């Protein structure tokens, strides 16, 4: 009854940690323990499809595409806060990563439940989240660089 | 019904910019819009007395030492994470700050009602926040760089 998210880097397909998930009164805390990662704050969300594989987009490749969009139970299509209702309940706190690419602090998601996450994919972006779809969309993460299937 | 936190830096007693804090249903939103800060992330938290002034240790002089000890209004004596109630409720999440000096990423506290905090002071230290009193006391945050009153 422990359960924890092993996390691989896309472009090398290489693991690069792993990502406790835990429920307690106020959330999910997400308690990181990665490395080998760019320094900075990265785009984090839970992700529709319970898959990190690769698809397809015009012709381009897209890593990590199969996992789909950011998890949205309630039919946003809006992304947003992760203390905000009106947006993807996948949306999390983003982030951070160390000078020397390791990731180690912890993350609460309030609208978030344990039992609803399994089965779906666990996303870290290259670029951060301004929880916004302005000036880019969705927070500006851009491609995806790591991810888990929450088992 | 607004009310933003200014923030004074404490070595230069000049303006580094405010934080605005929100209630949502699931706790305190802490915006920041500070500037002149060392990059990486910063201990955070809400202290006991509503002072930004220094105090005195053993003839030491301690900027921002009048605001006190982290805000525990449950004699919890001791420091942990923003969701776990056996600690400080006065413990944030850690501030991120962009290699530009730059802090913008908000941060919840669910354990935290706006009404409380109203004099009392925000603190943002030196070094981080591991939320634990090992290997160093008070999550490794040390000296006290940035503090602002919440009228
Ligand atoms: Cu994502
Ligand atoms: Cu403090
Ligand atoms: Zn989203
Ligand atoms: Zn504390």
């Amino acid at each position: 009854q422990d359960l924890t998210v092993k996390m691989t880097d896309l472009q090398t397909g290489k693991p690069v940690g792993t990502i406790e998930l835990s429920q307690n009164k106020y959330g999910v805390a997400f308690i990181p323990e990665l490395a080998d990662l760019t320094p900075g704050m990265h785009g984090f969300h839970i992700h529709q499809n319970g898959s990190c594989a690769s698809s397809e987009k015009d012709g381009k490749v897209v890593l990590g595409g199969a996992a789909g969009g950011h998890y949205d139970p309630e039919h946003t299509n809006k992304h947003g806060f992760p203390w905000t209702d009106d947006n993807h309940k996948g949306d999390l706190p983003a982030l951070f990563v160390s000078a020397n690419g390791l990731a180690t602090n912890p993350v609460l998601a309030p609208r978030l439940t344990l039992k609803e996450l399994k089965g779906h994919a666990i996303m870290i972006h290259a670029g951060g989240d301004n929880h916004s779809d302005m000036p880019k969309a969705l927070g500006g993460g851009g491609a995806r660089v790591a991810c888990g299937v929450i088992q």
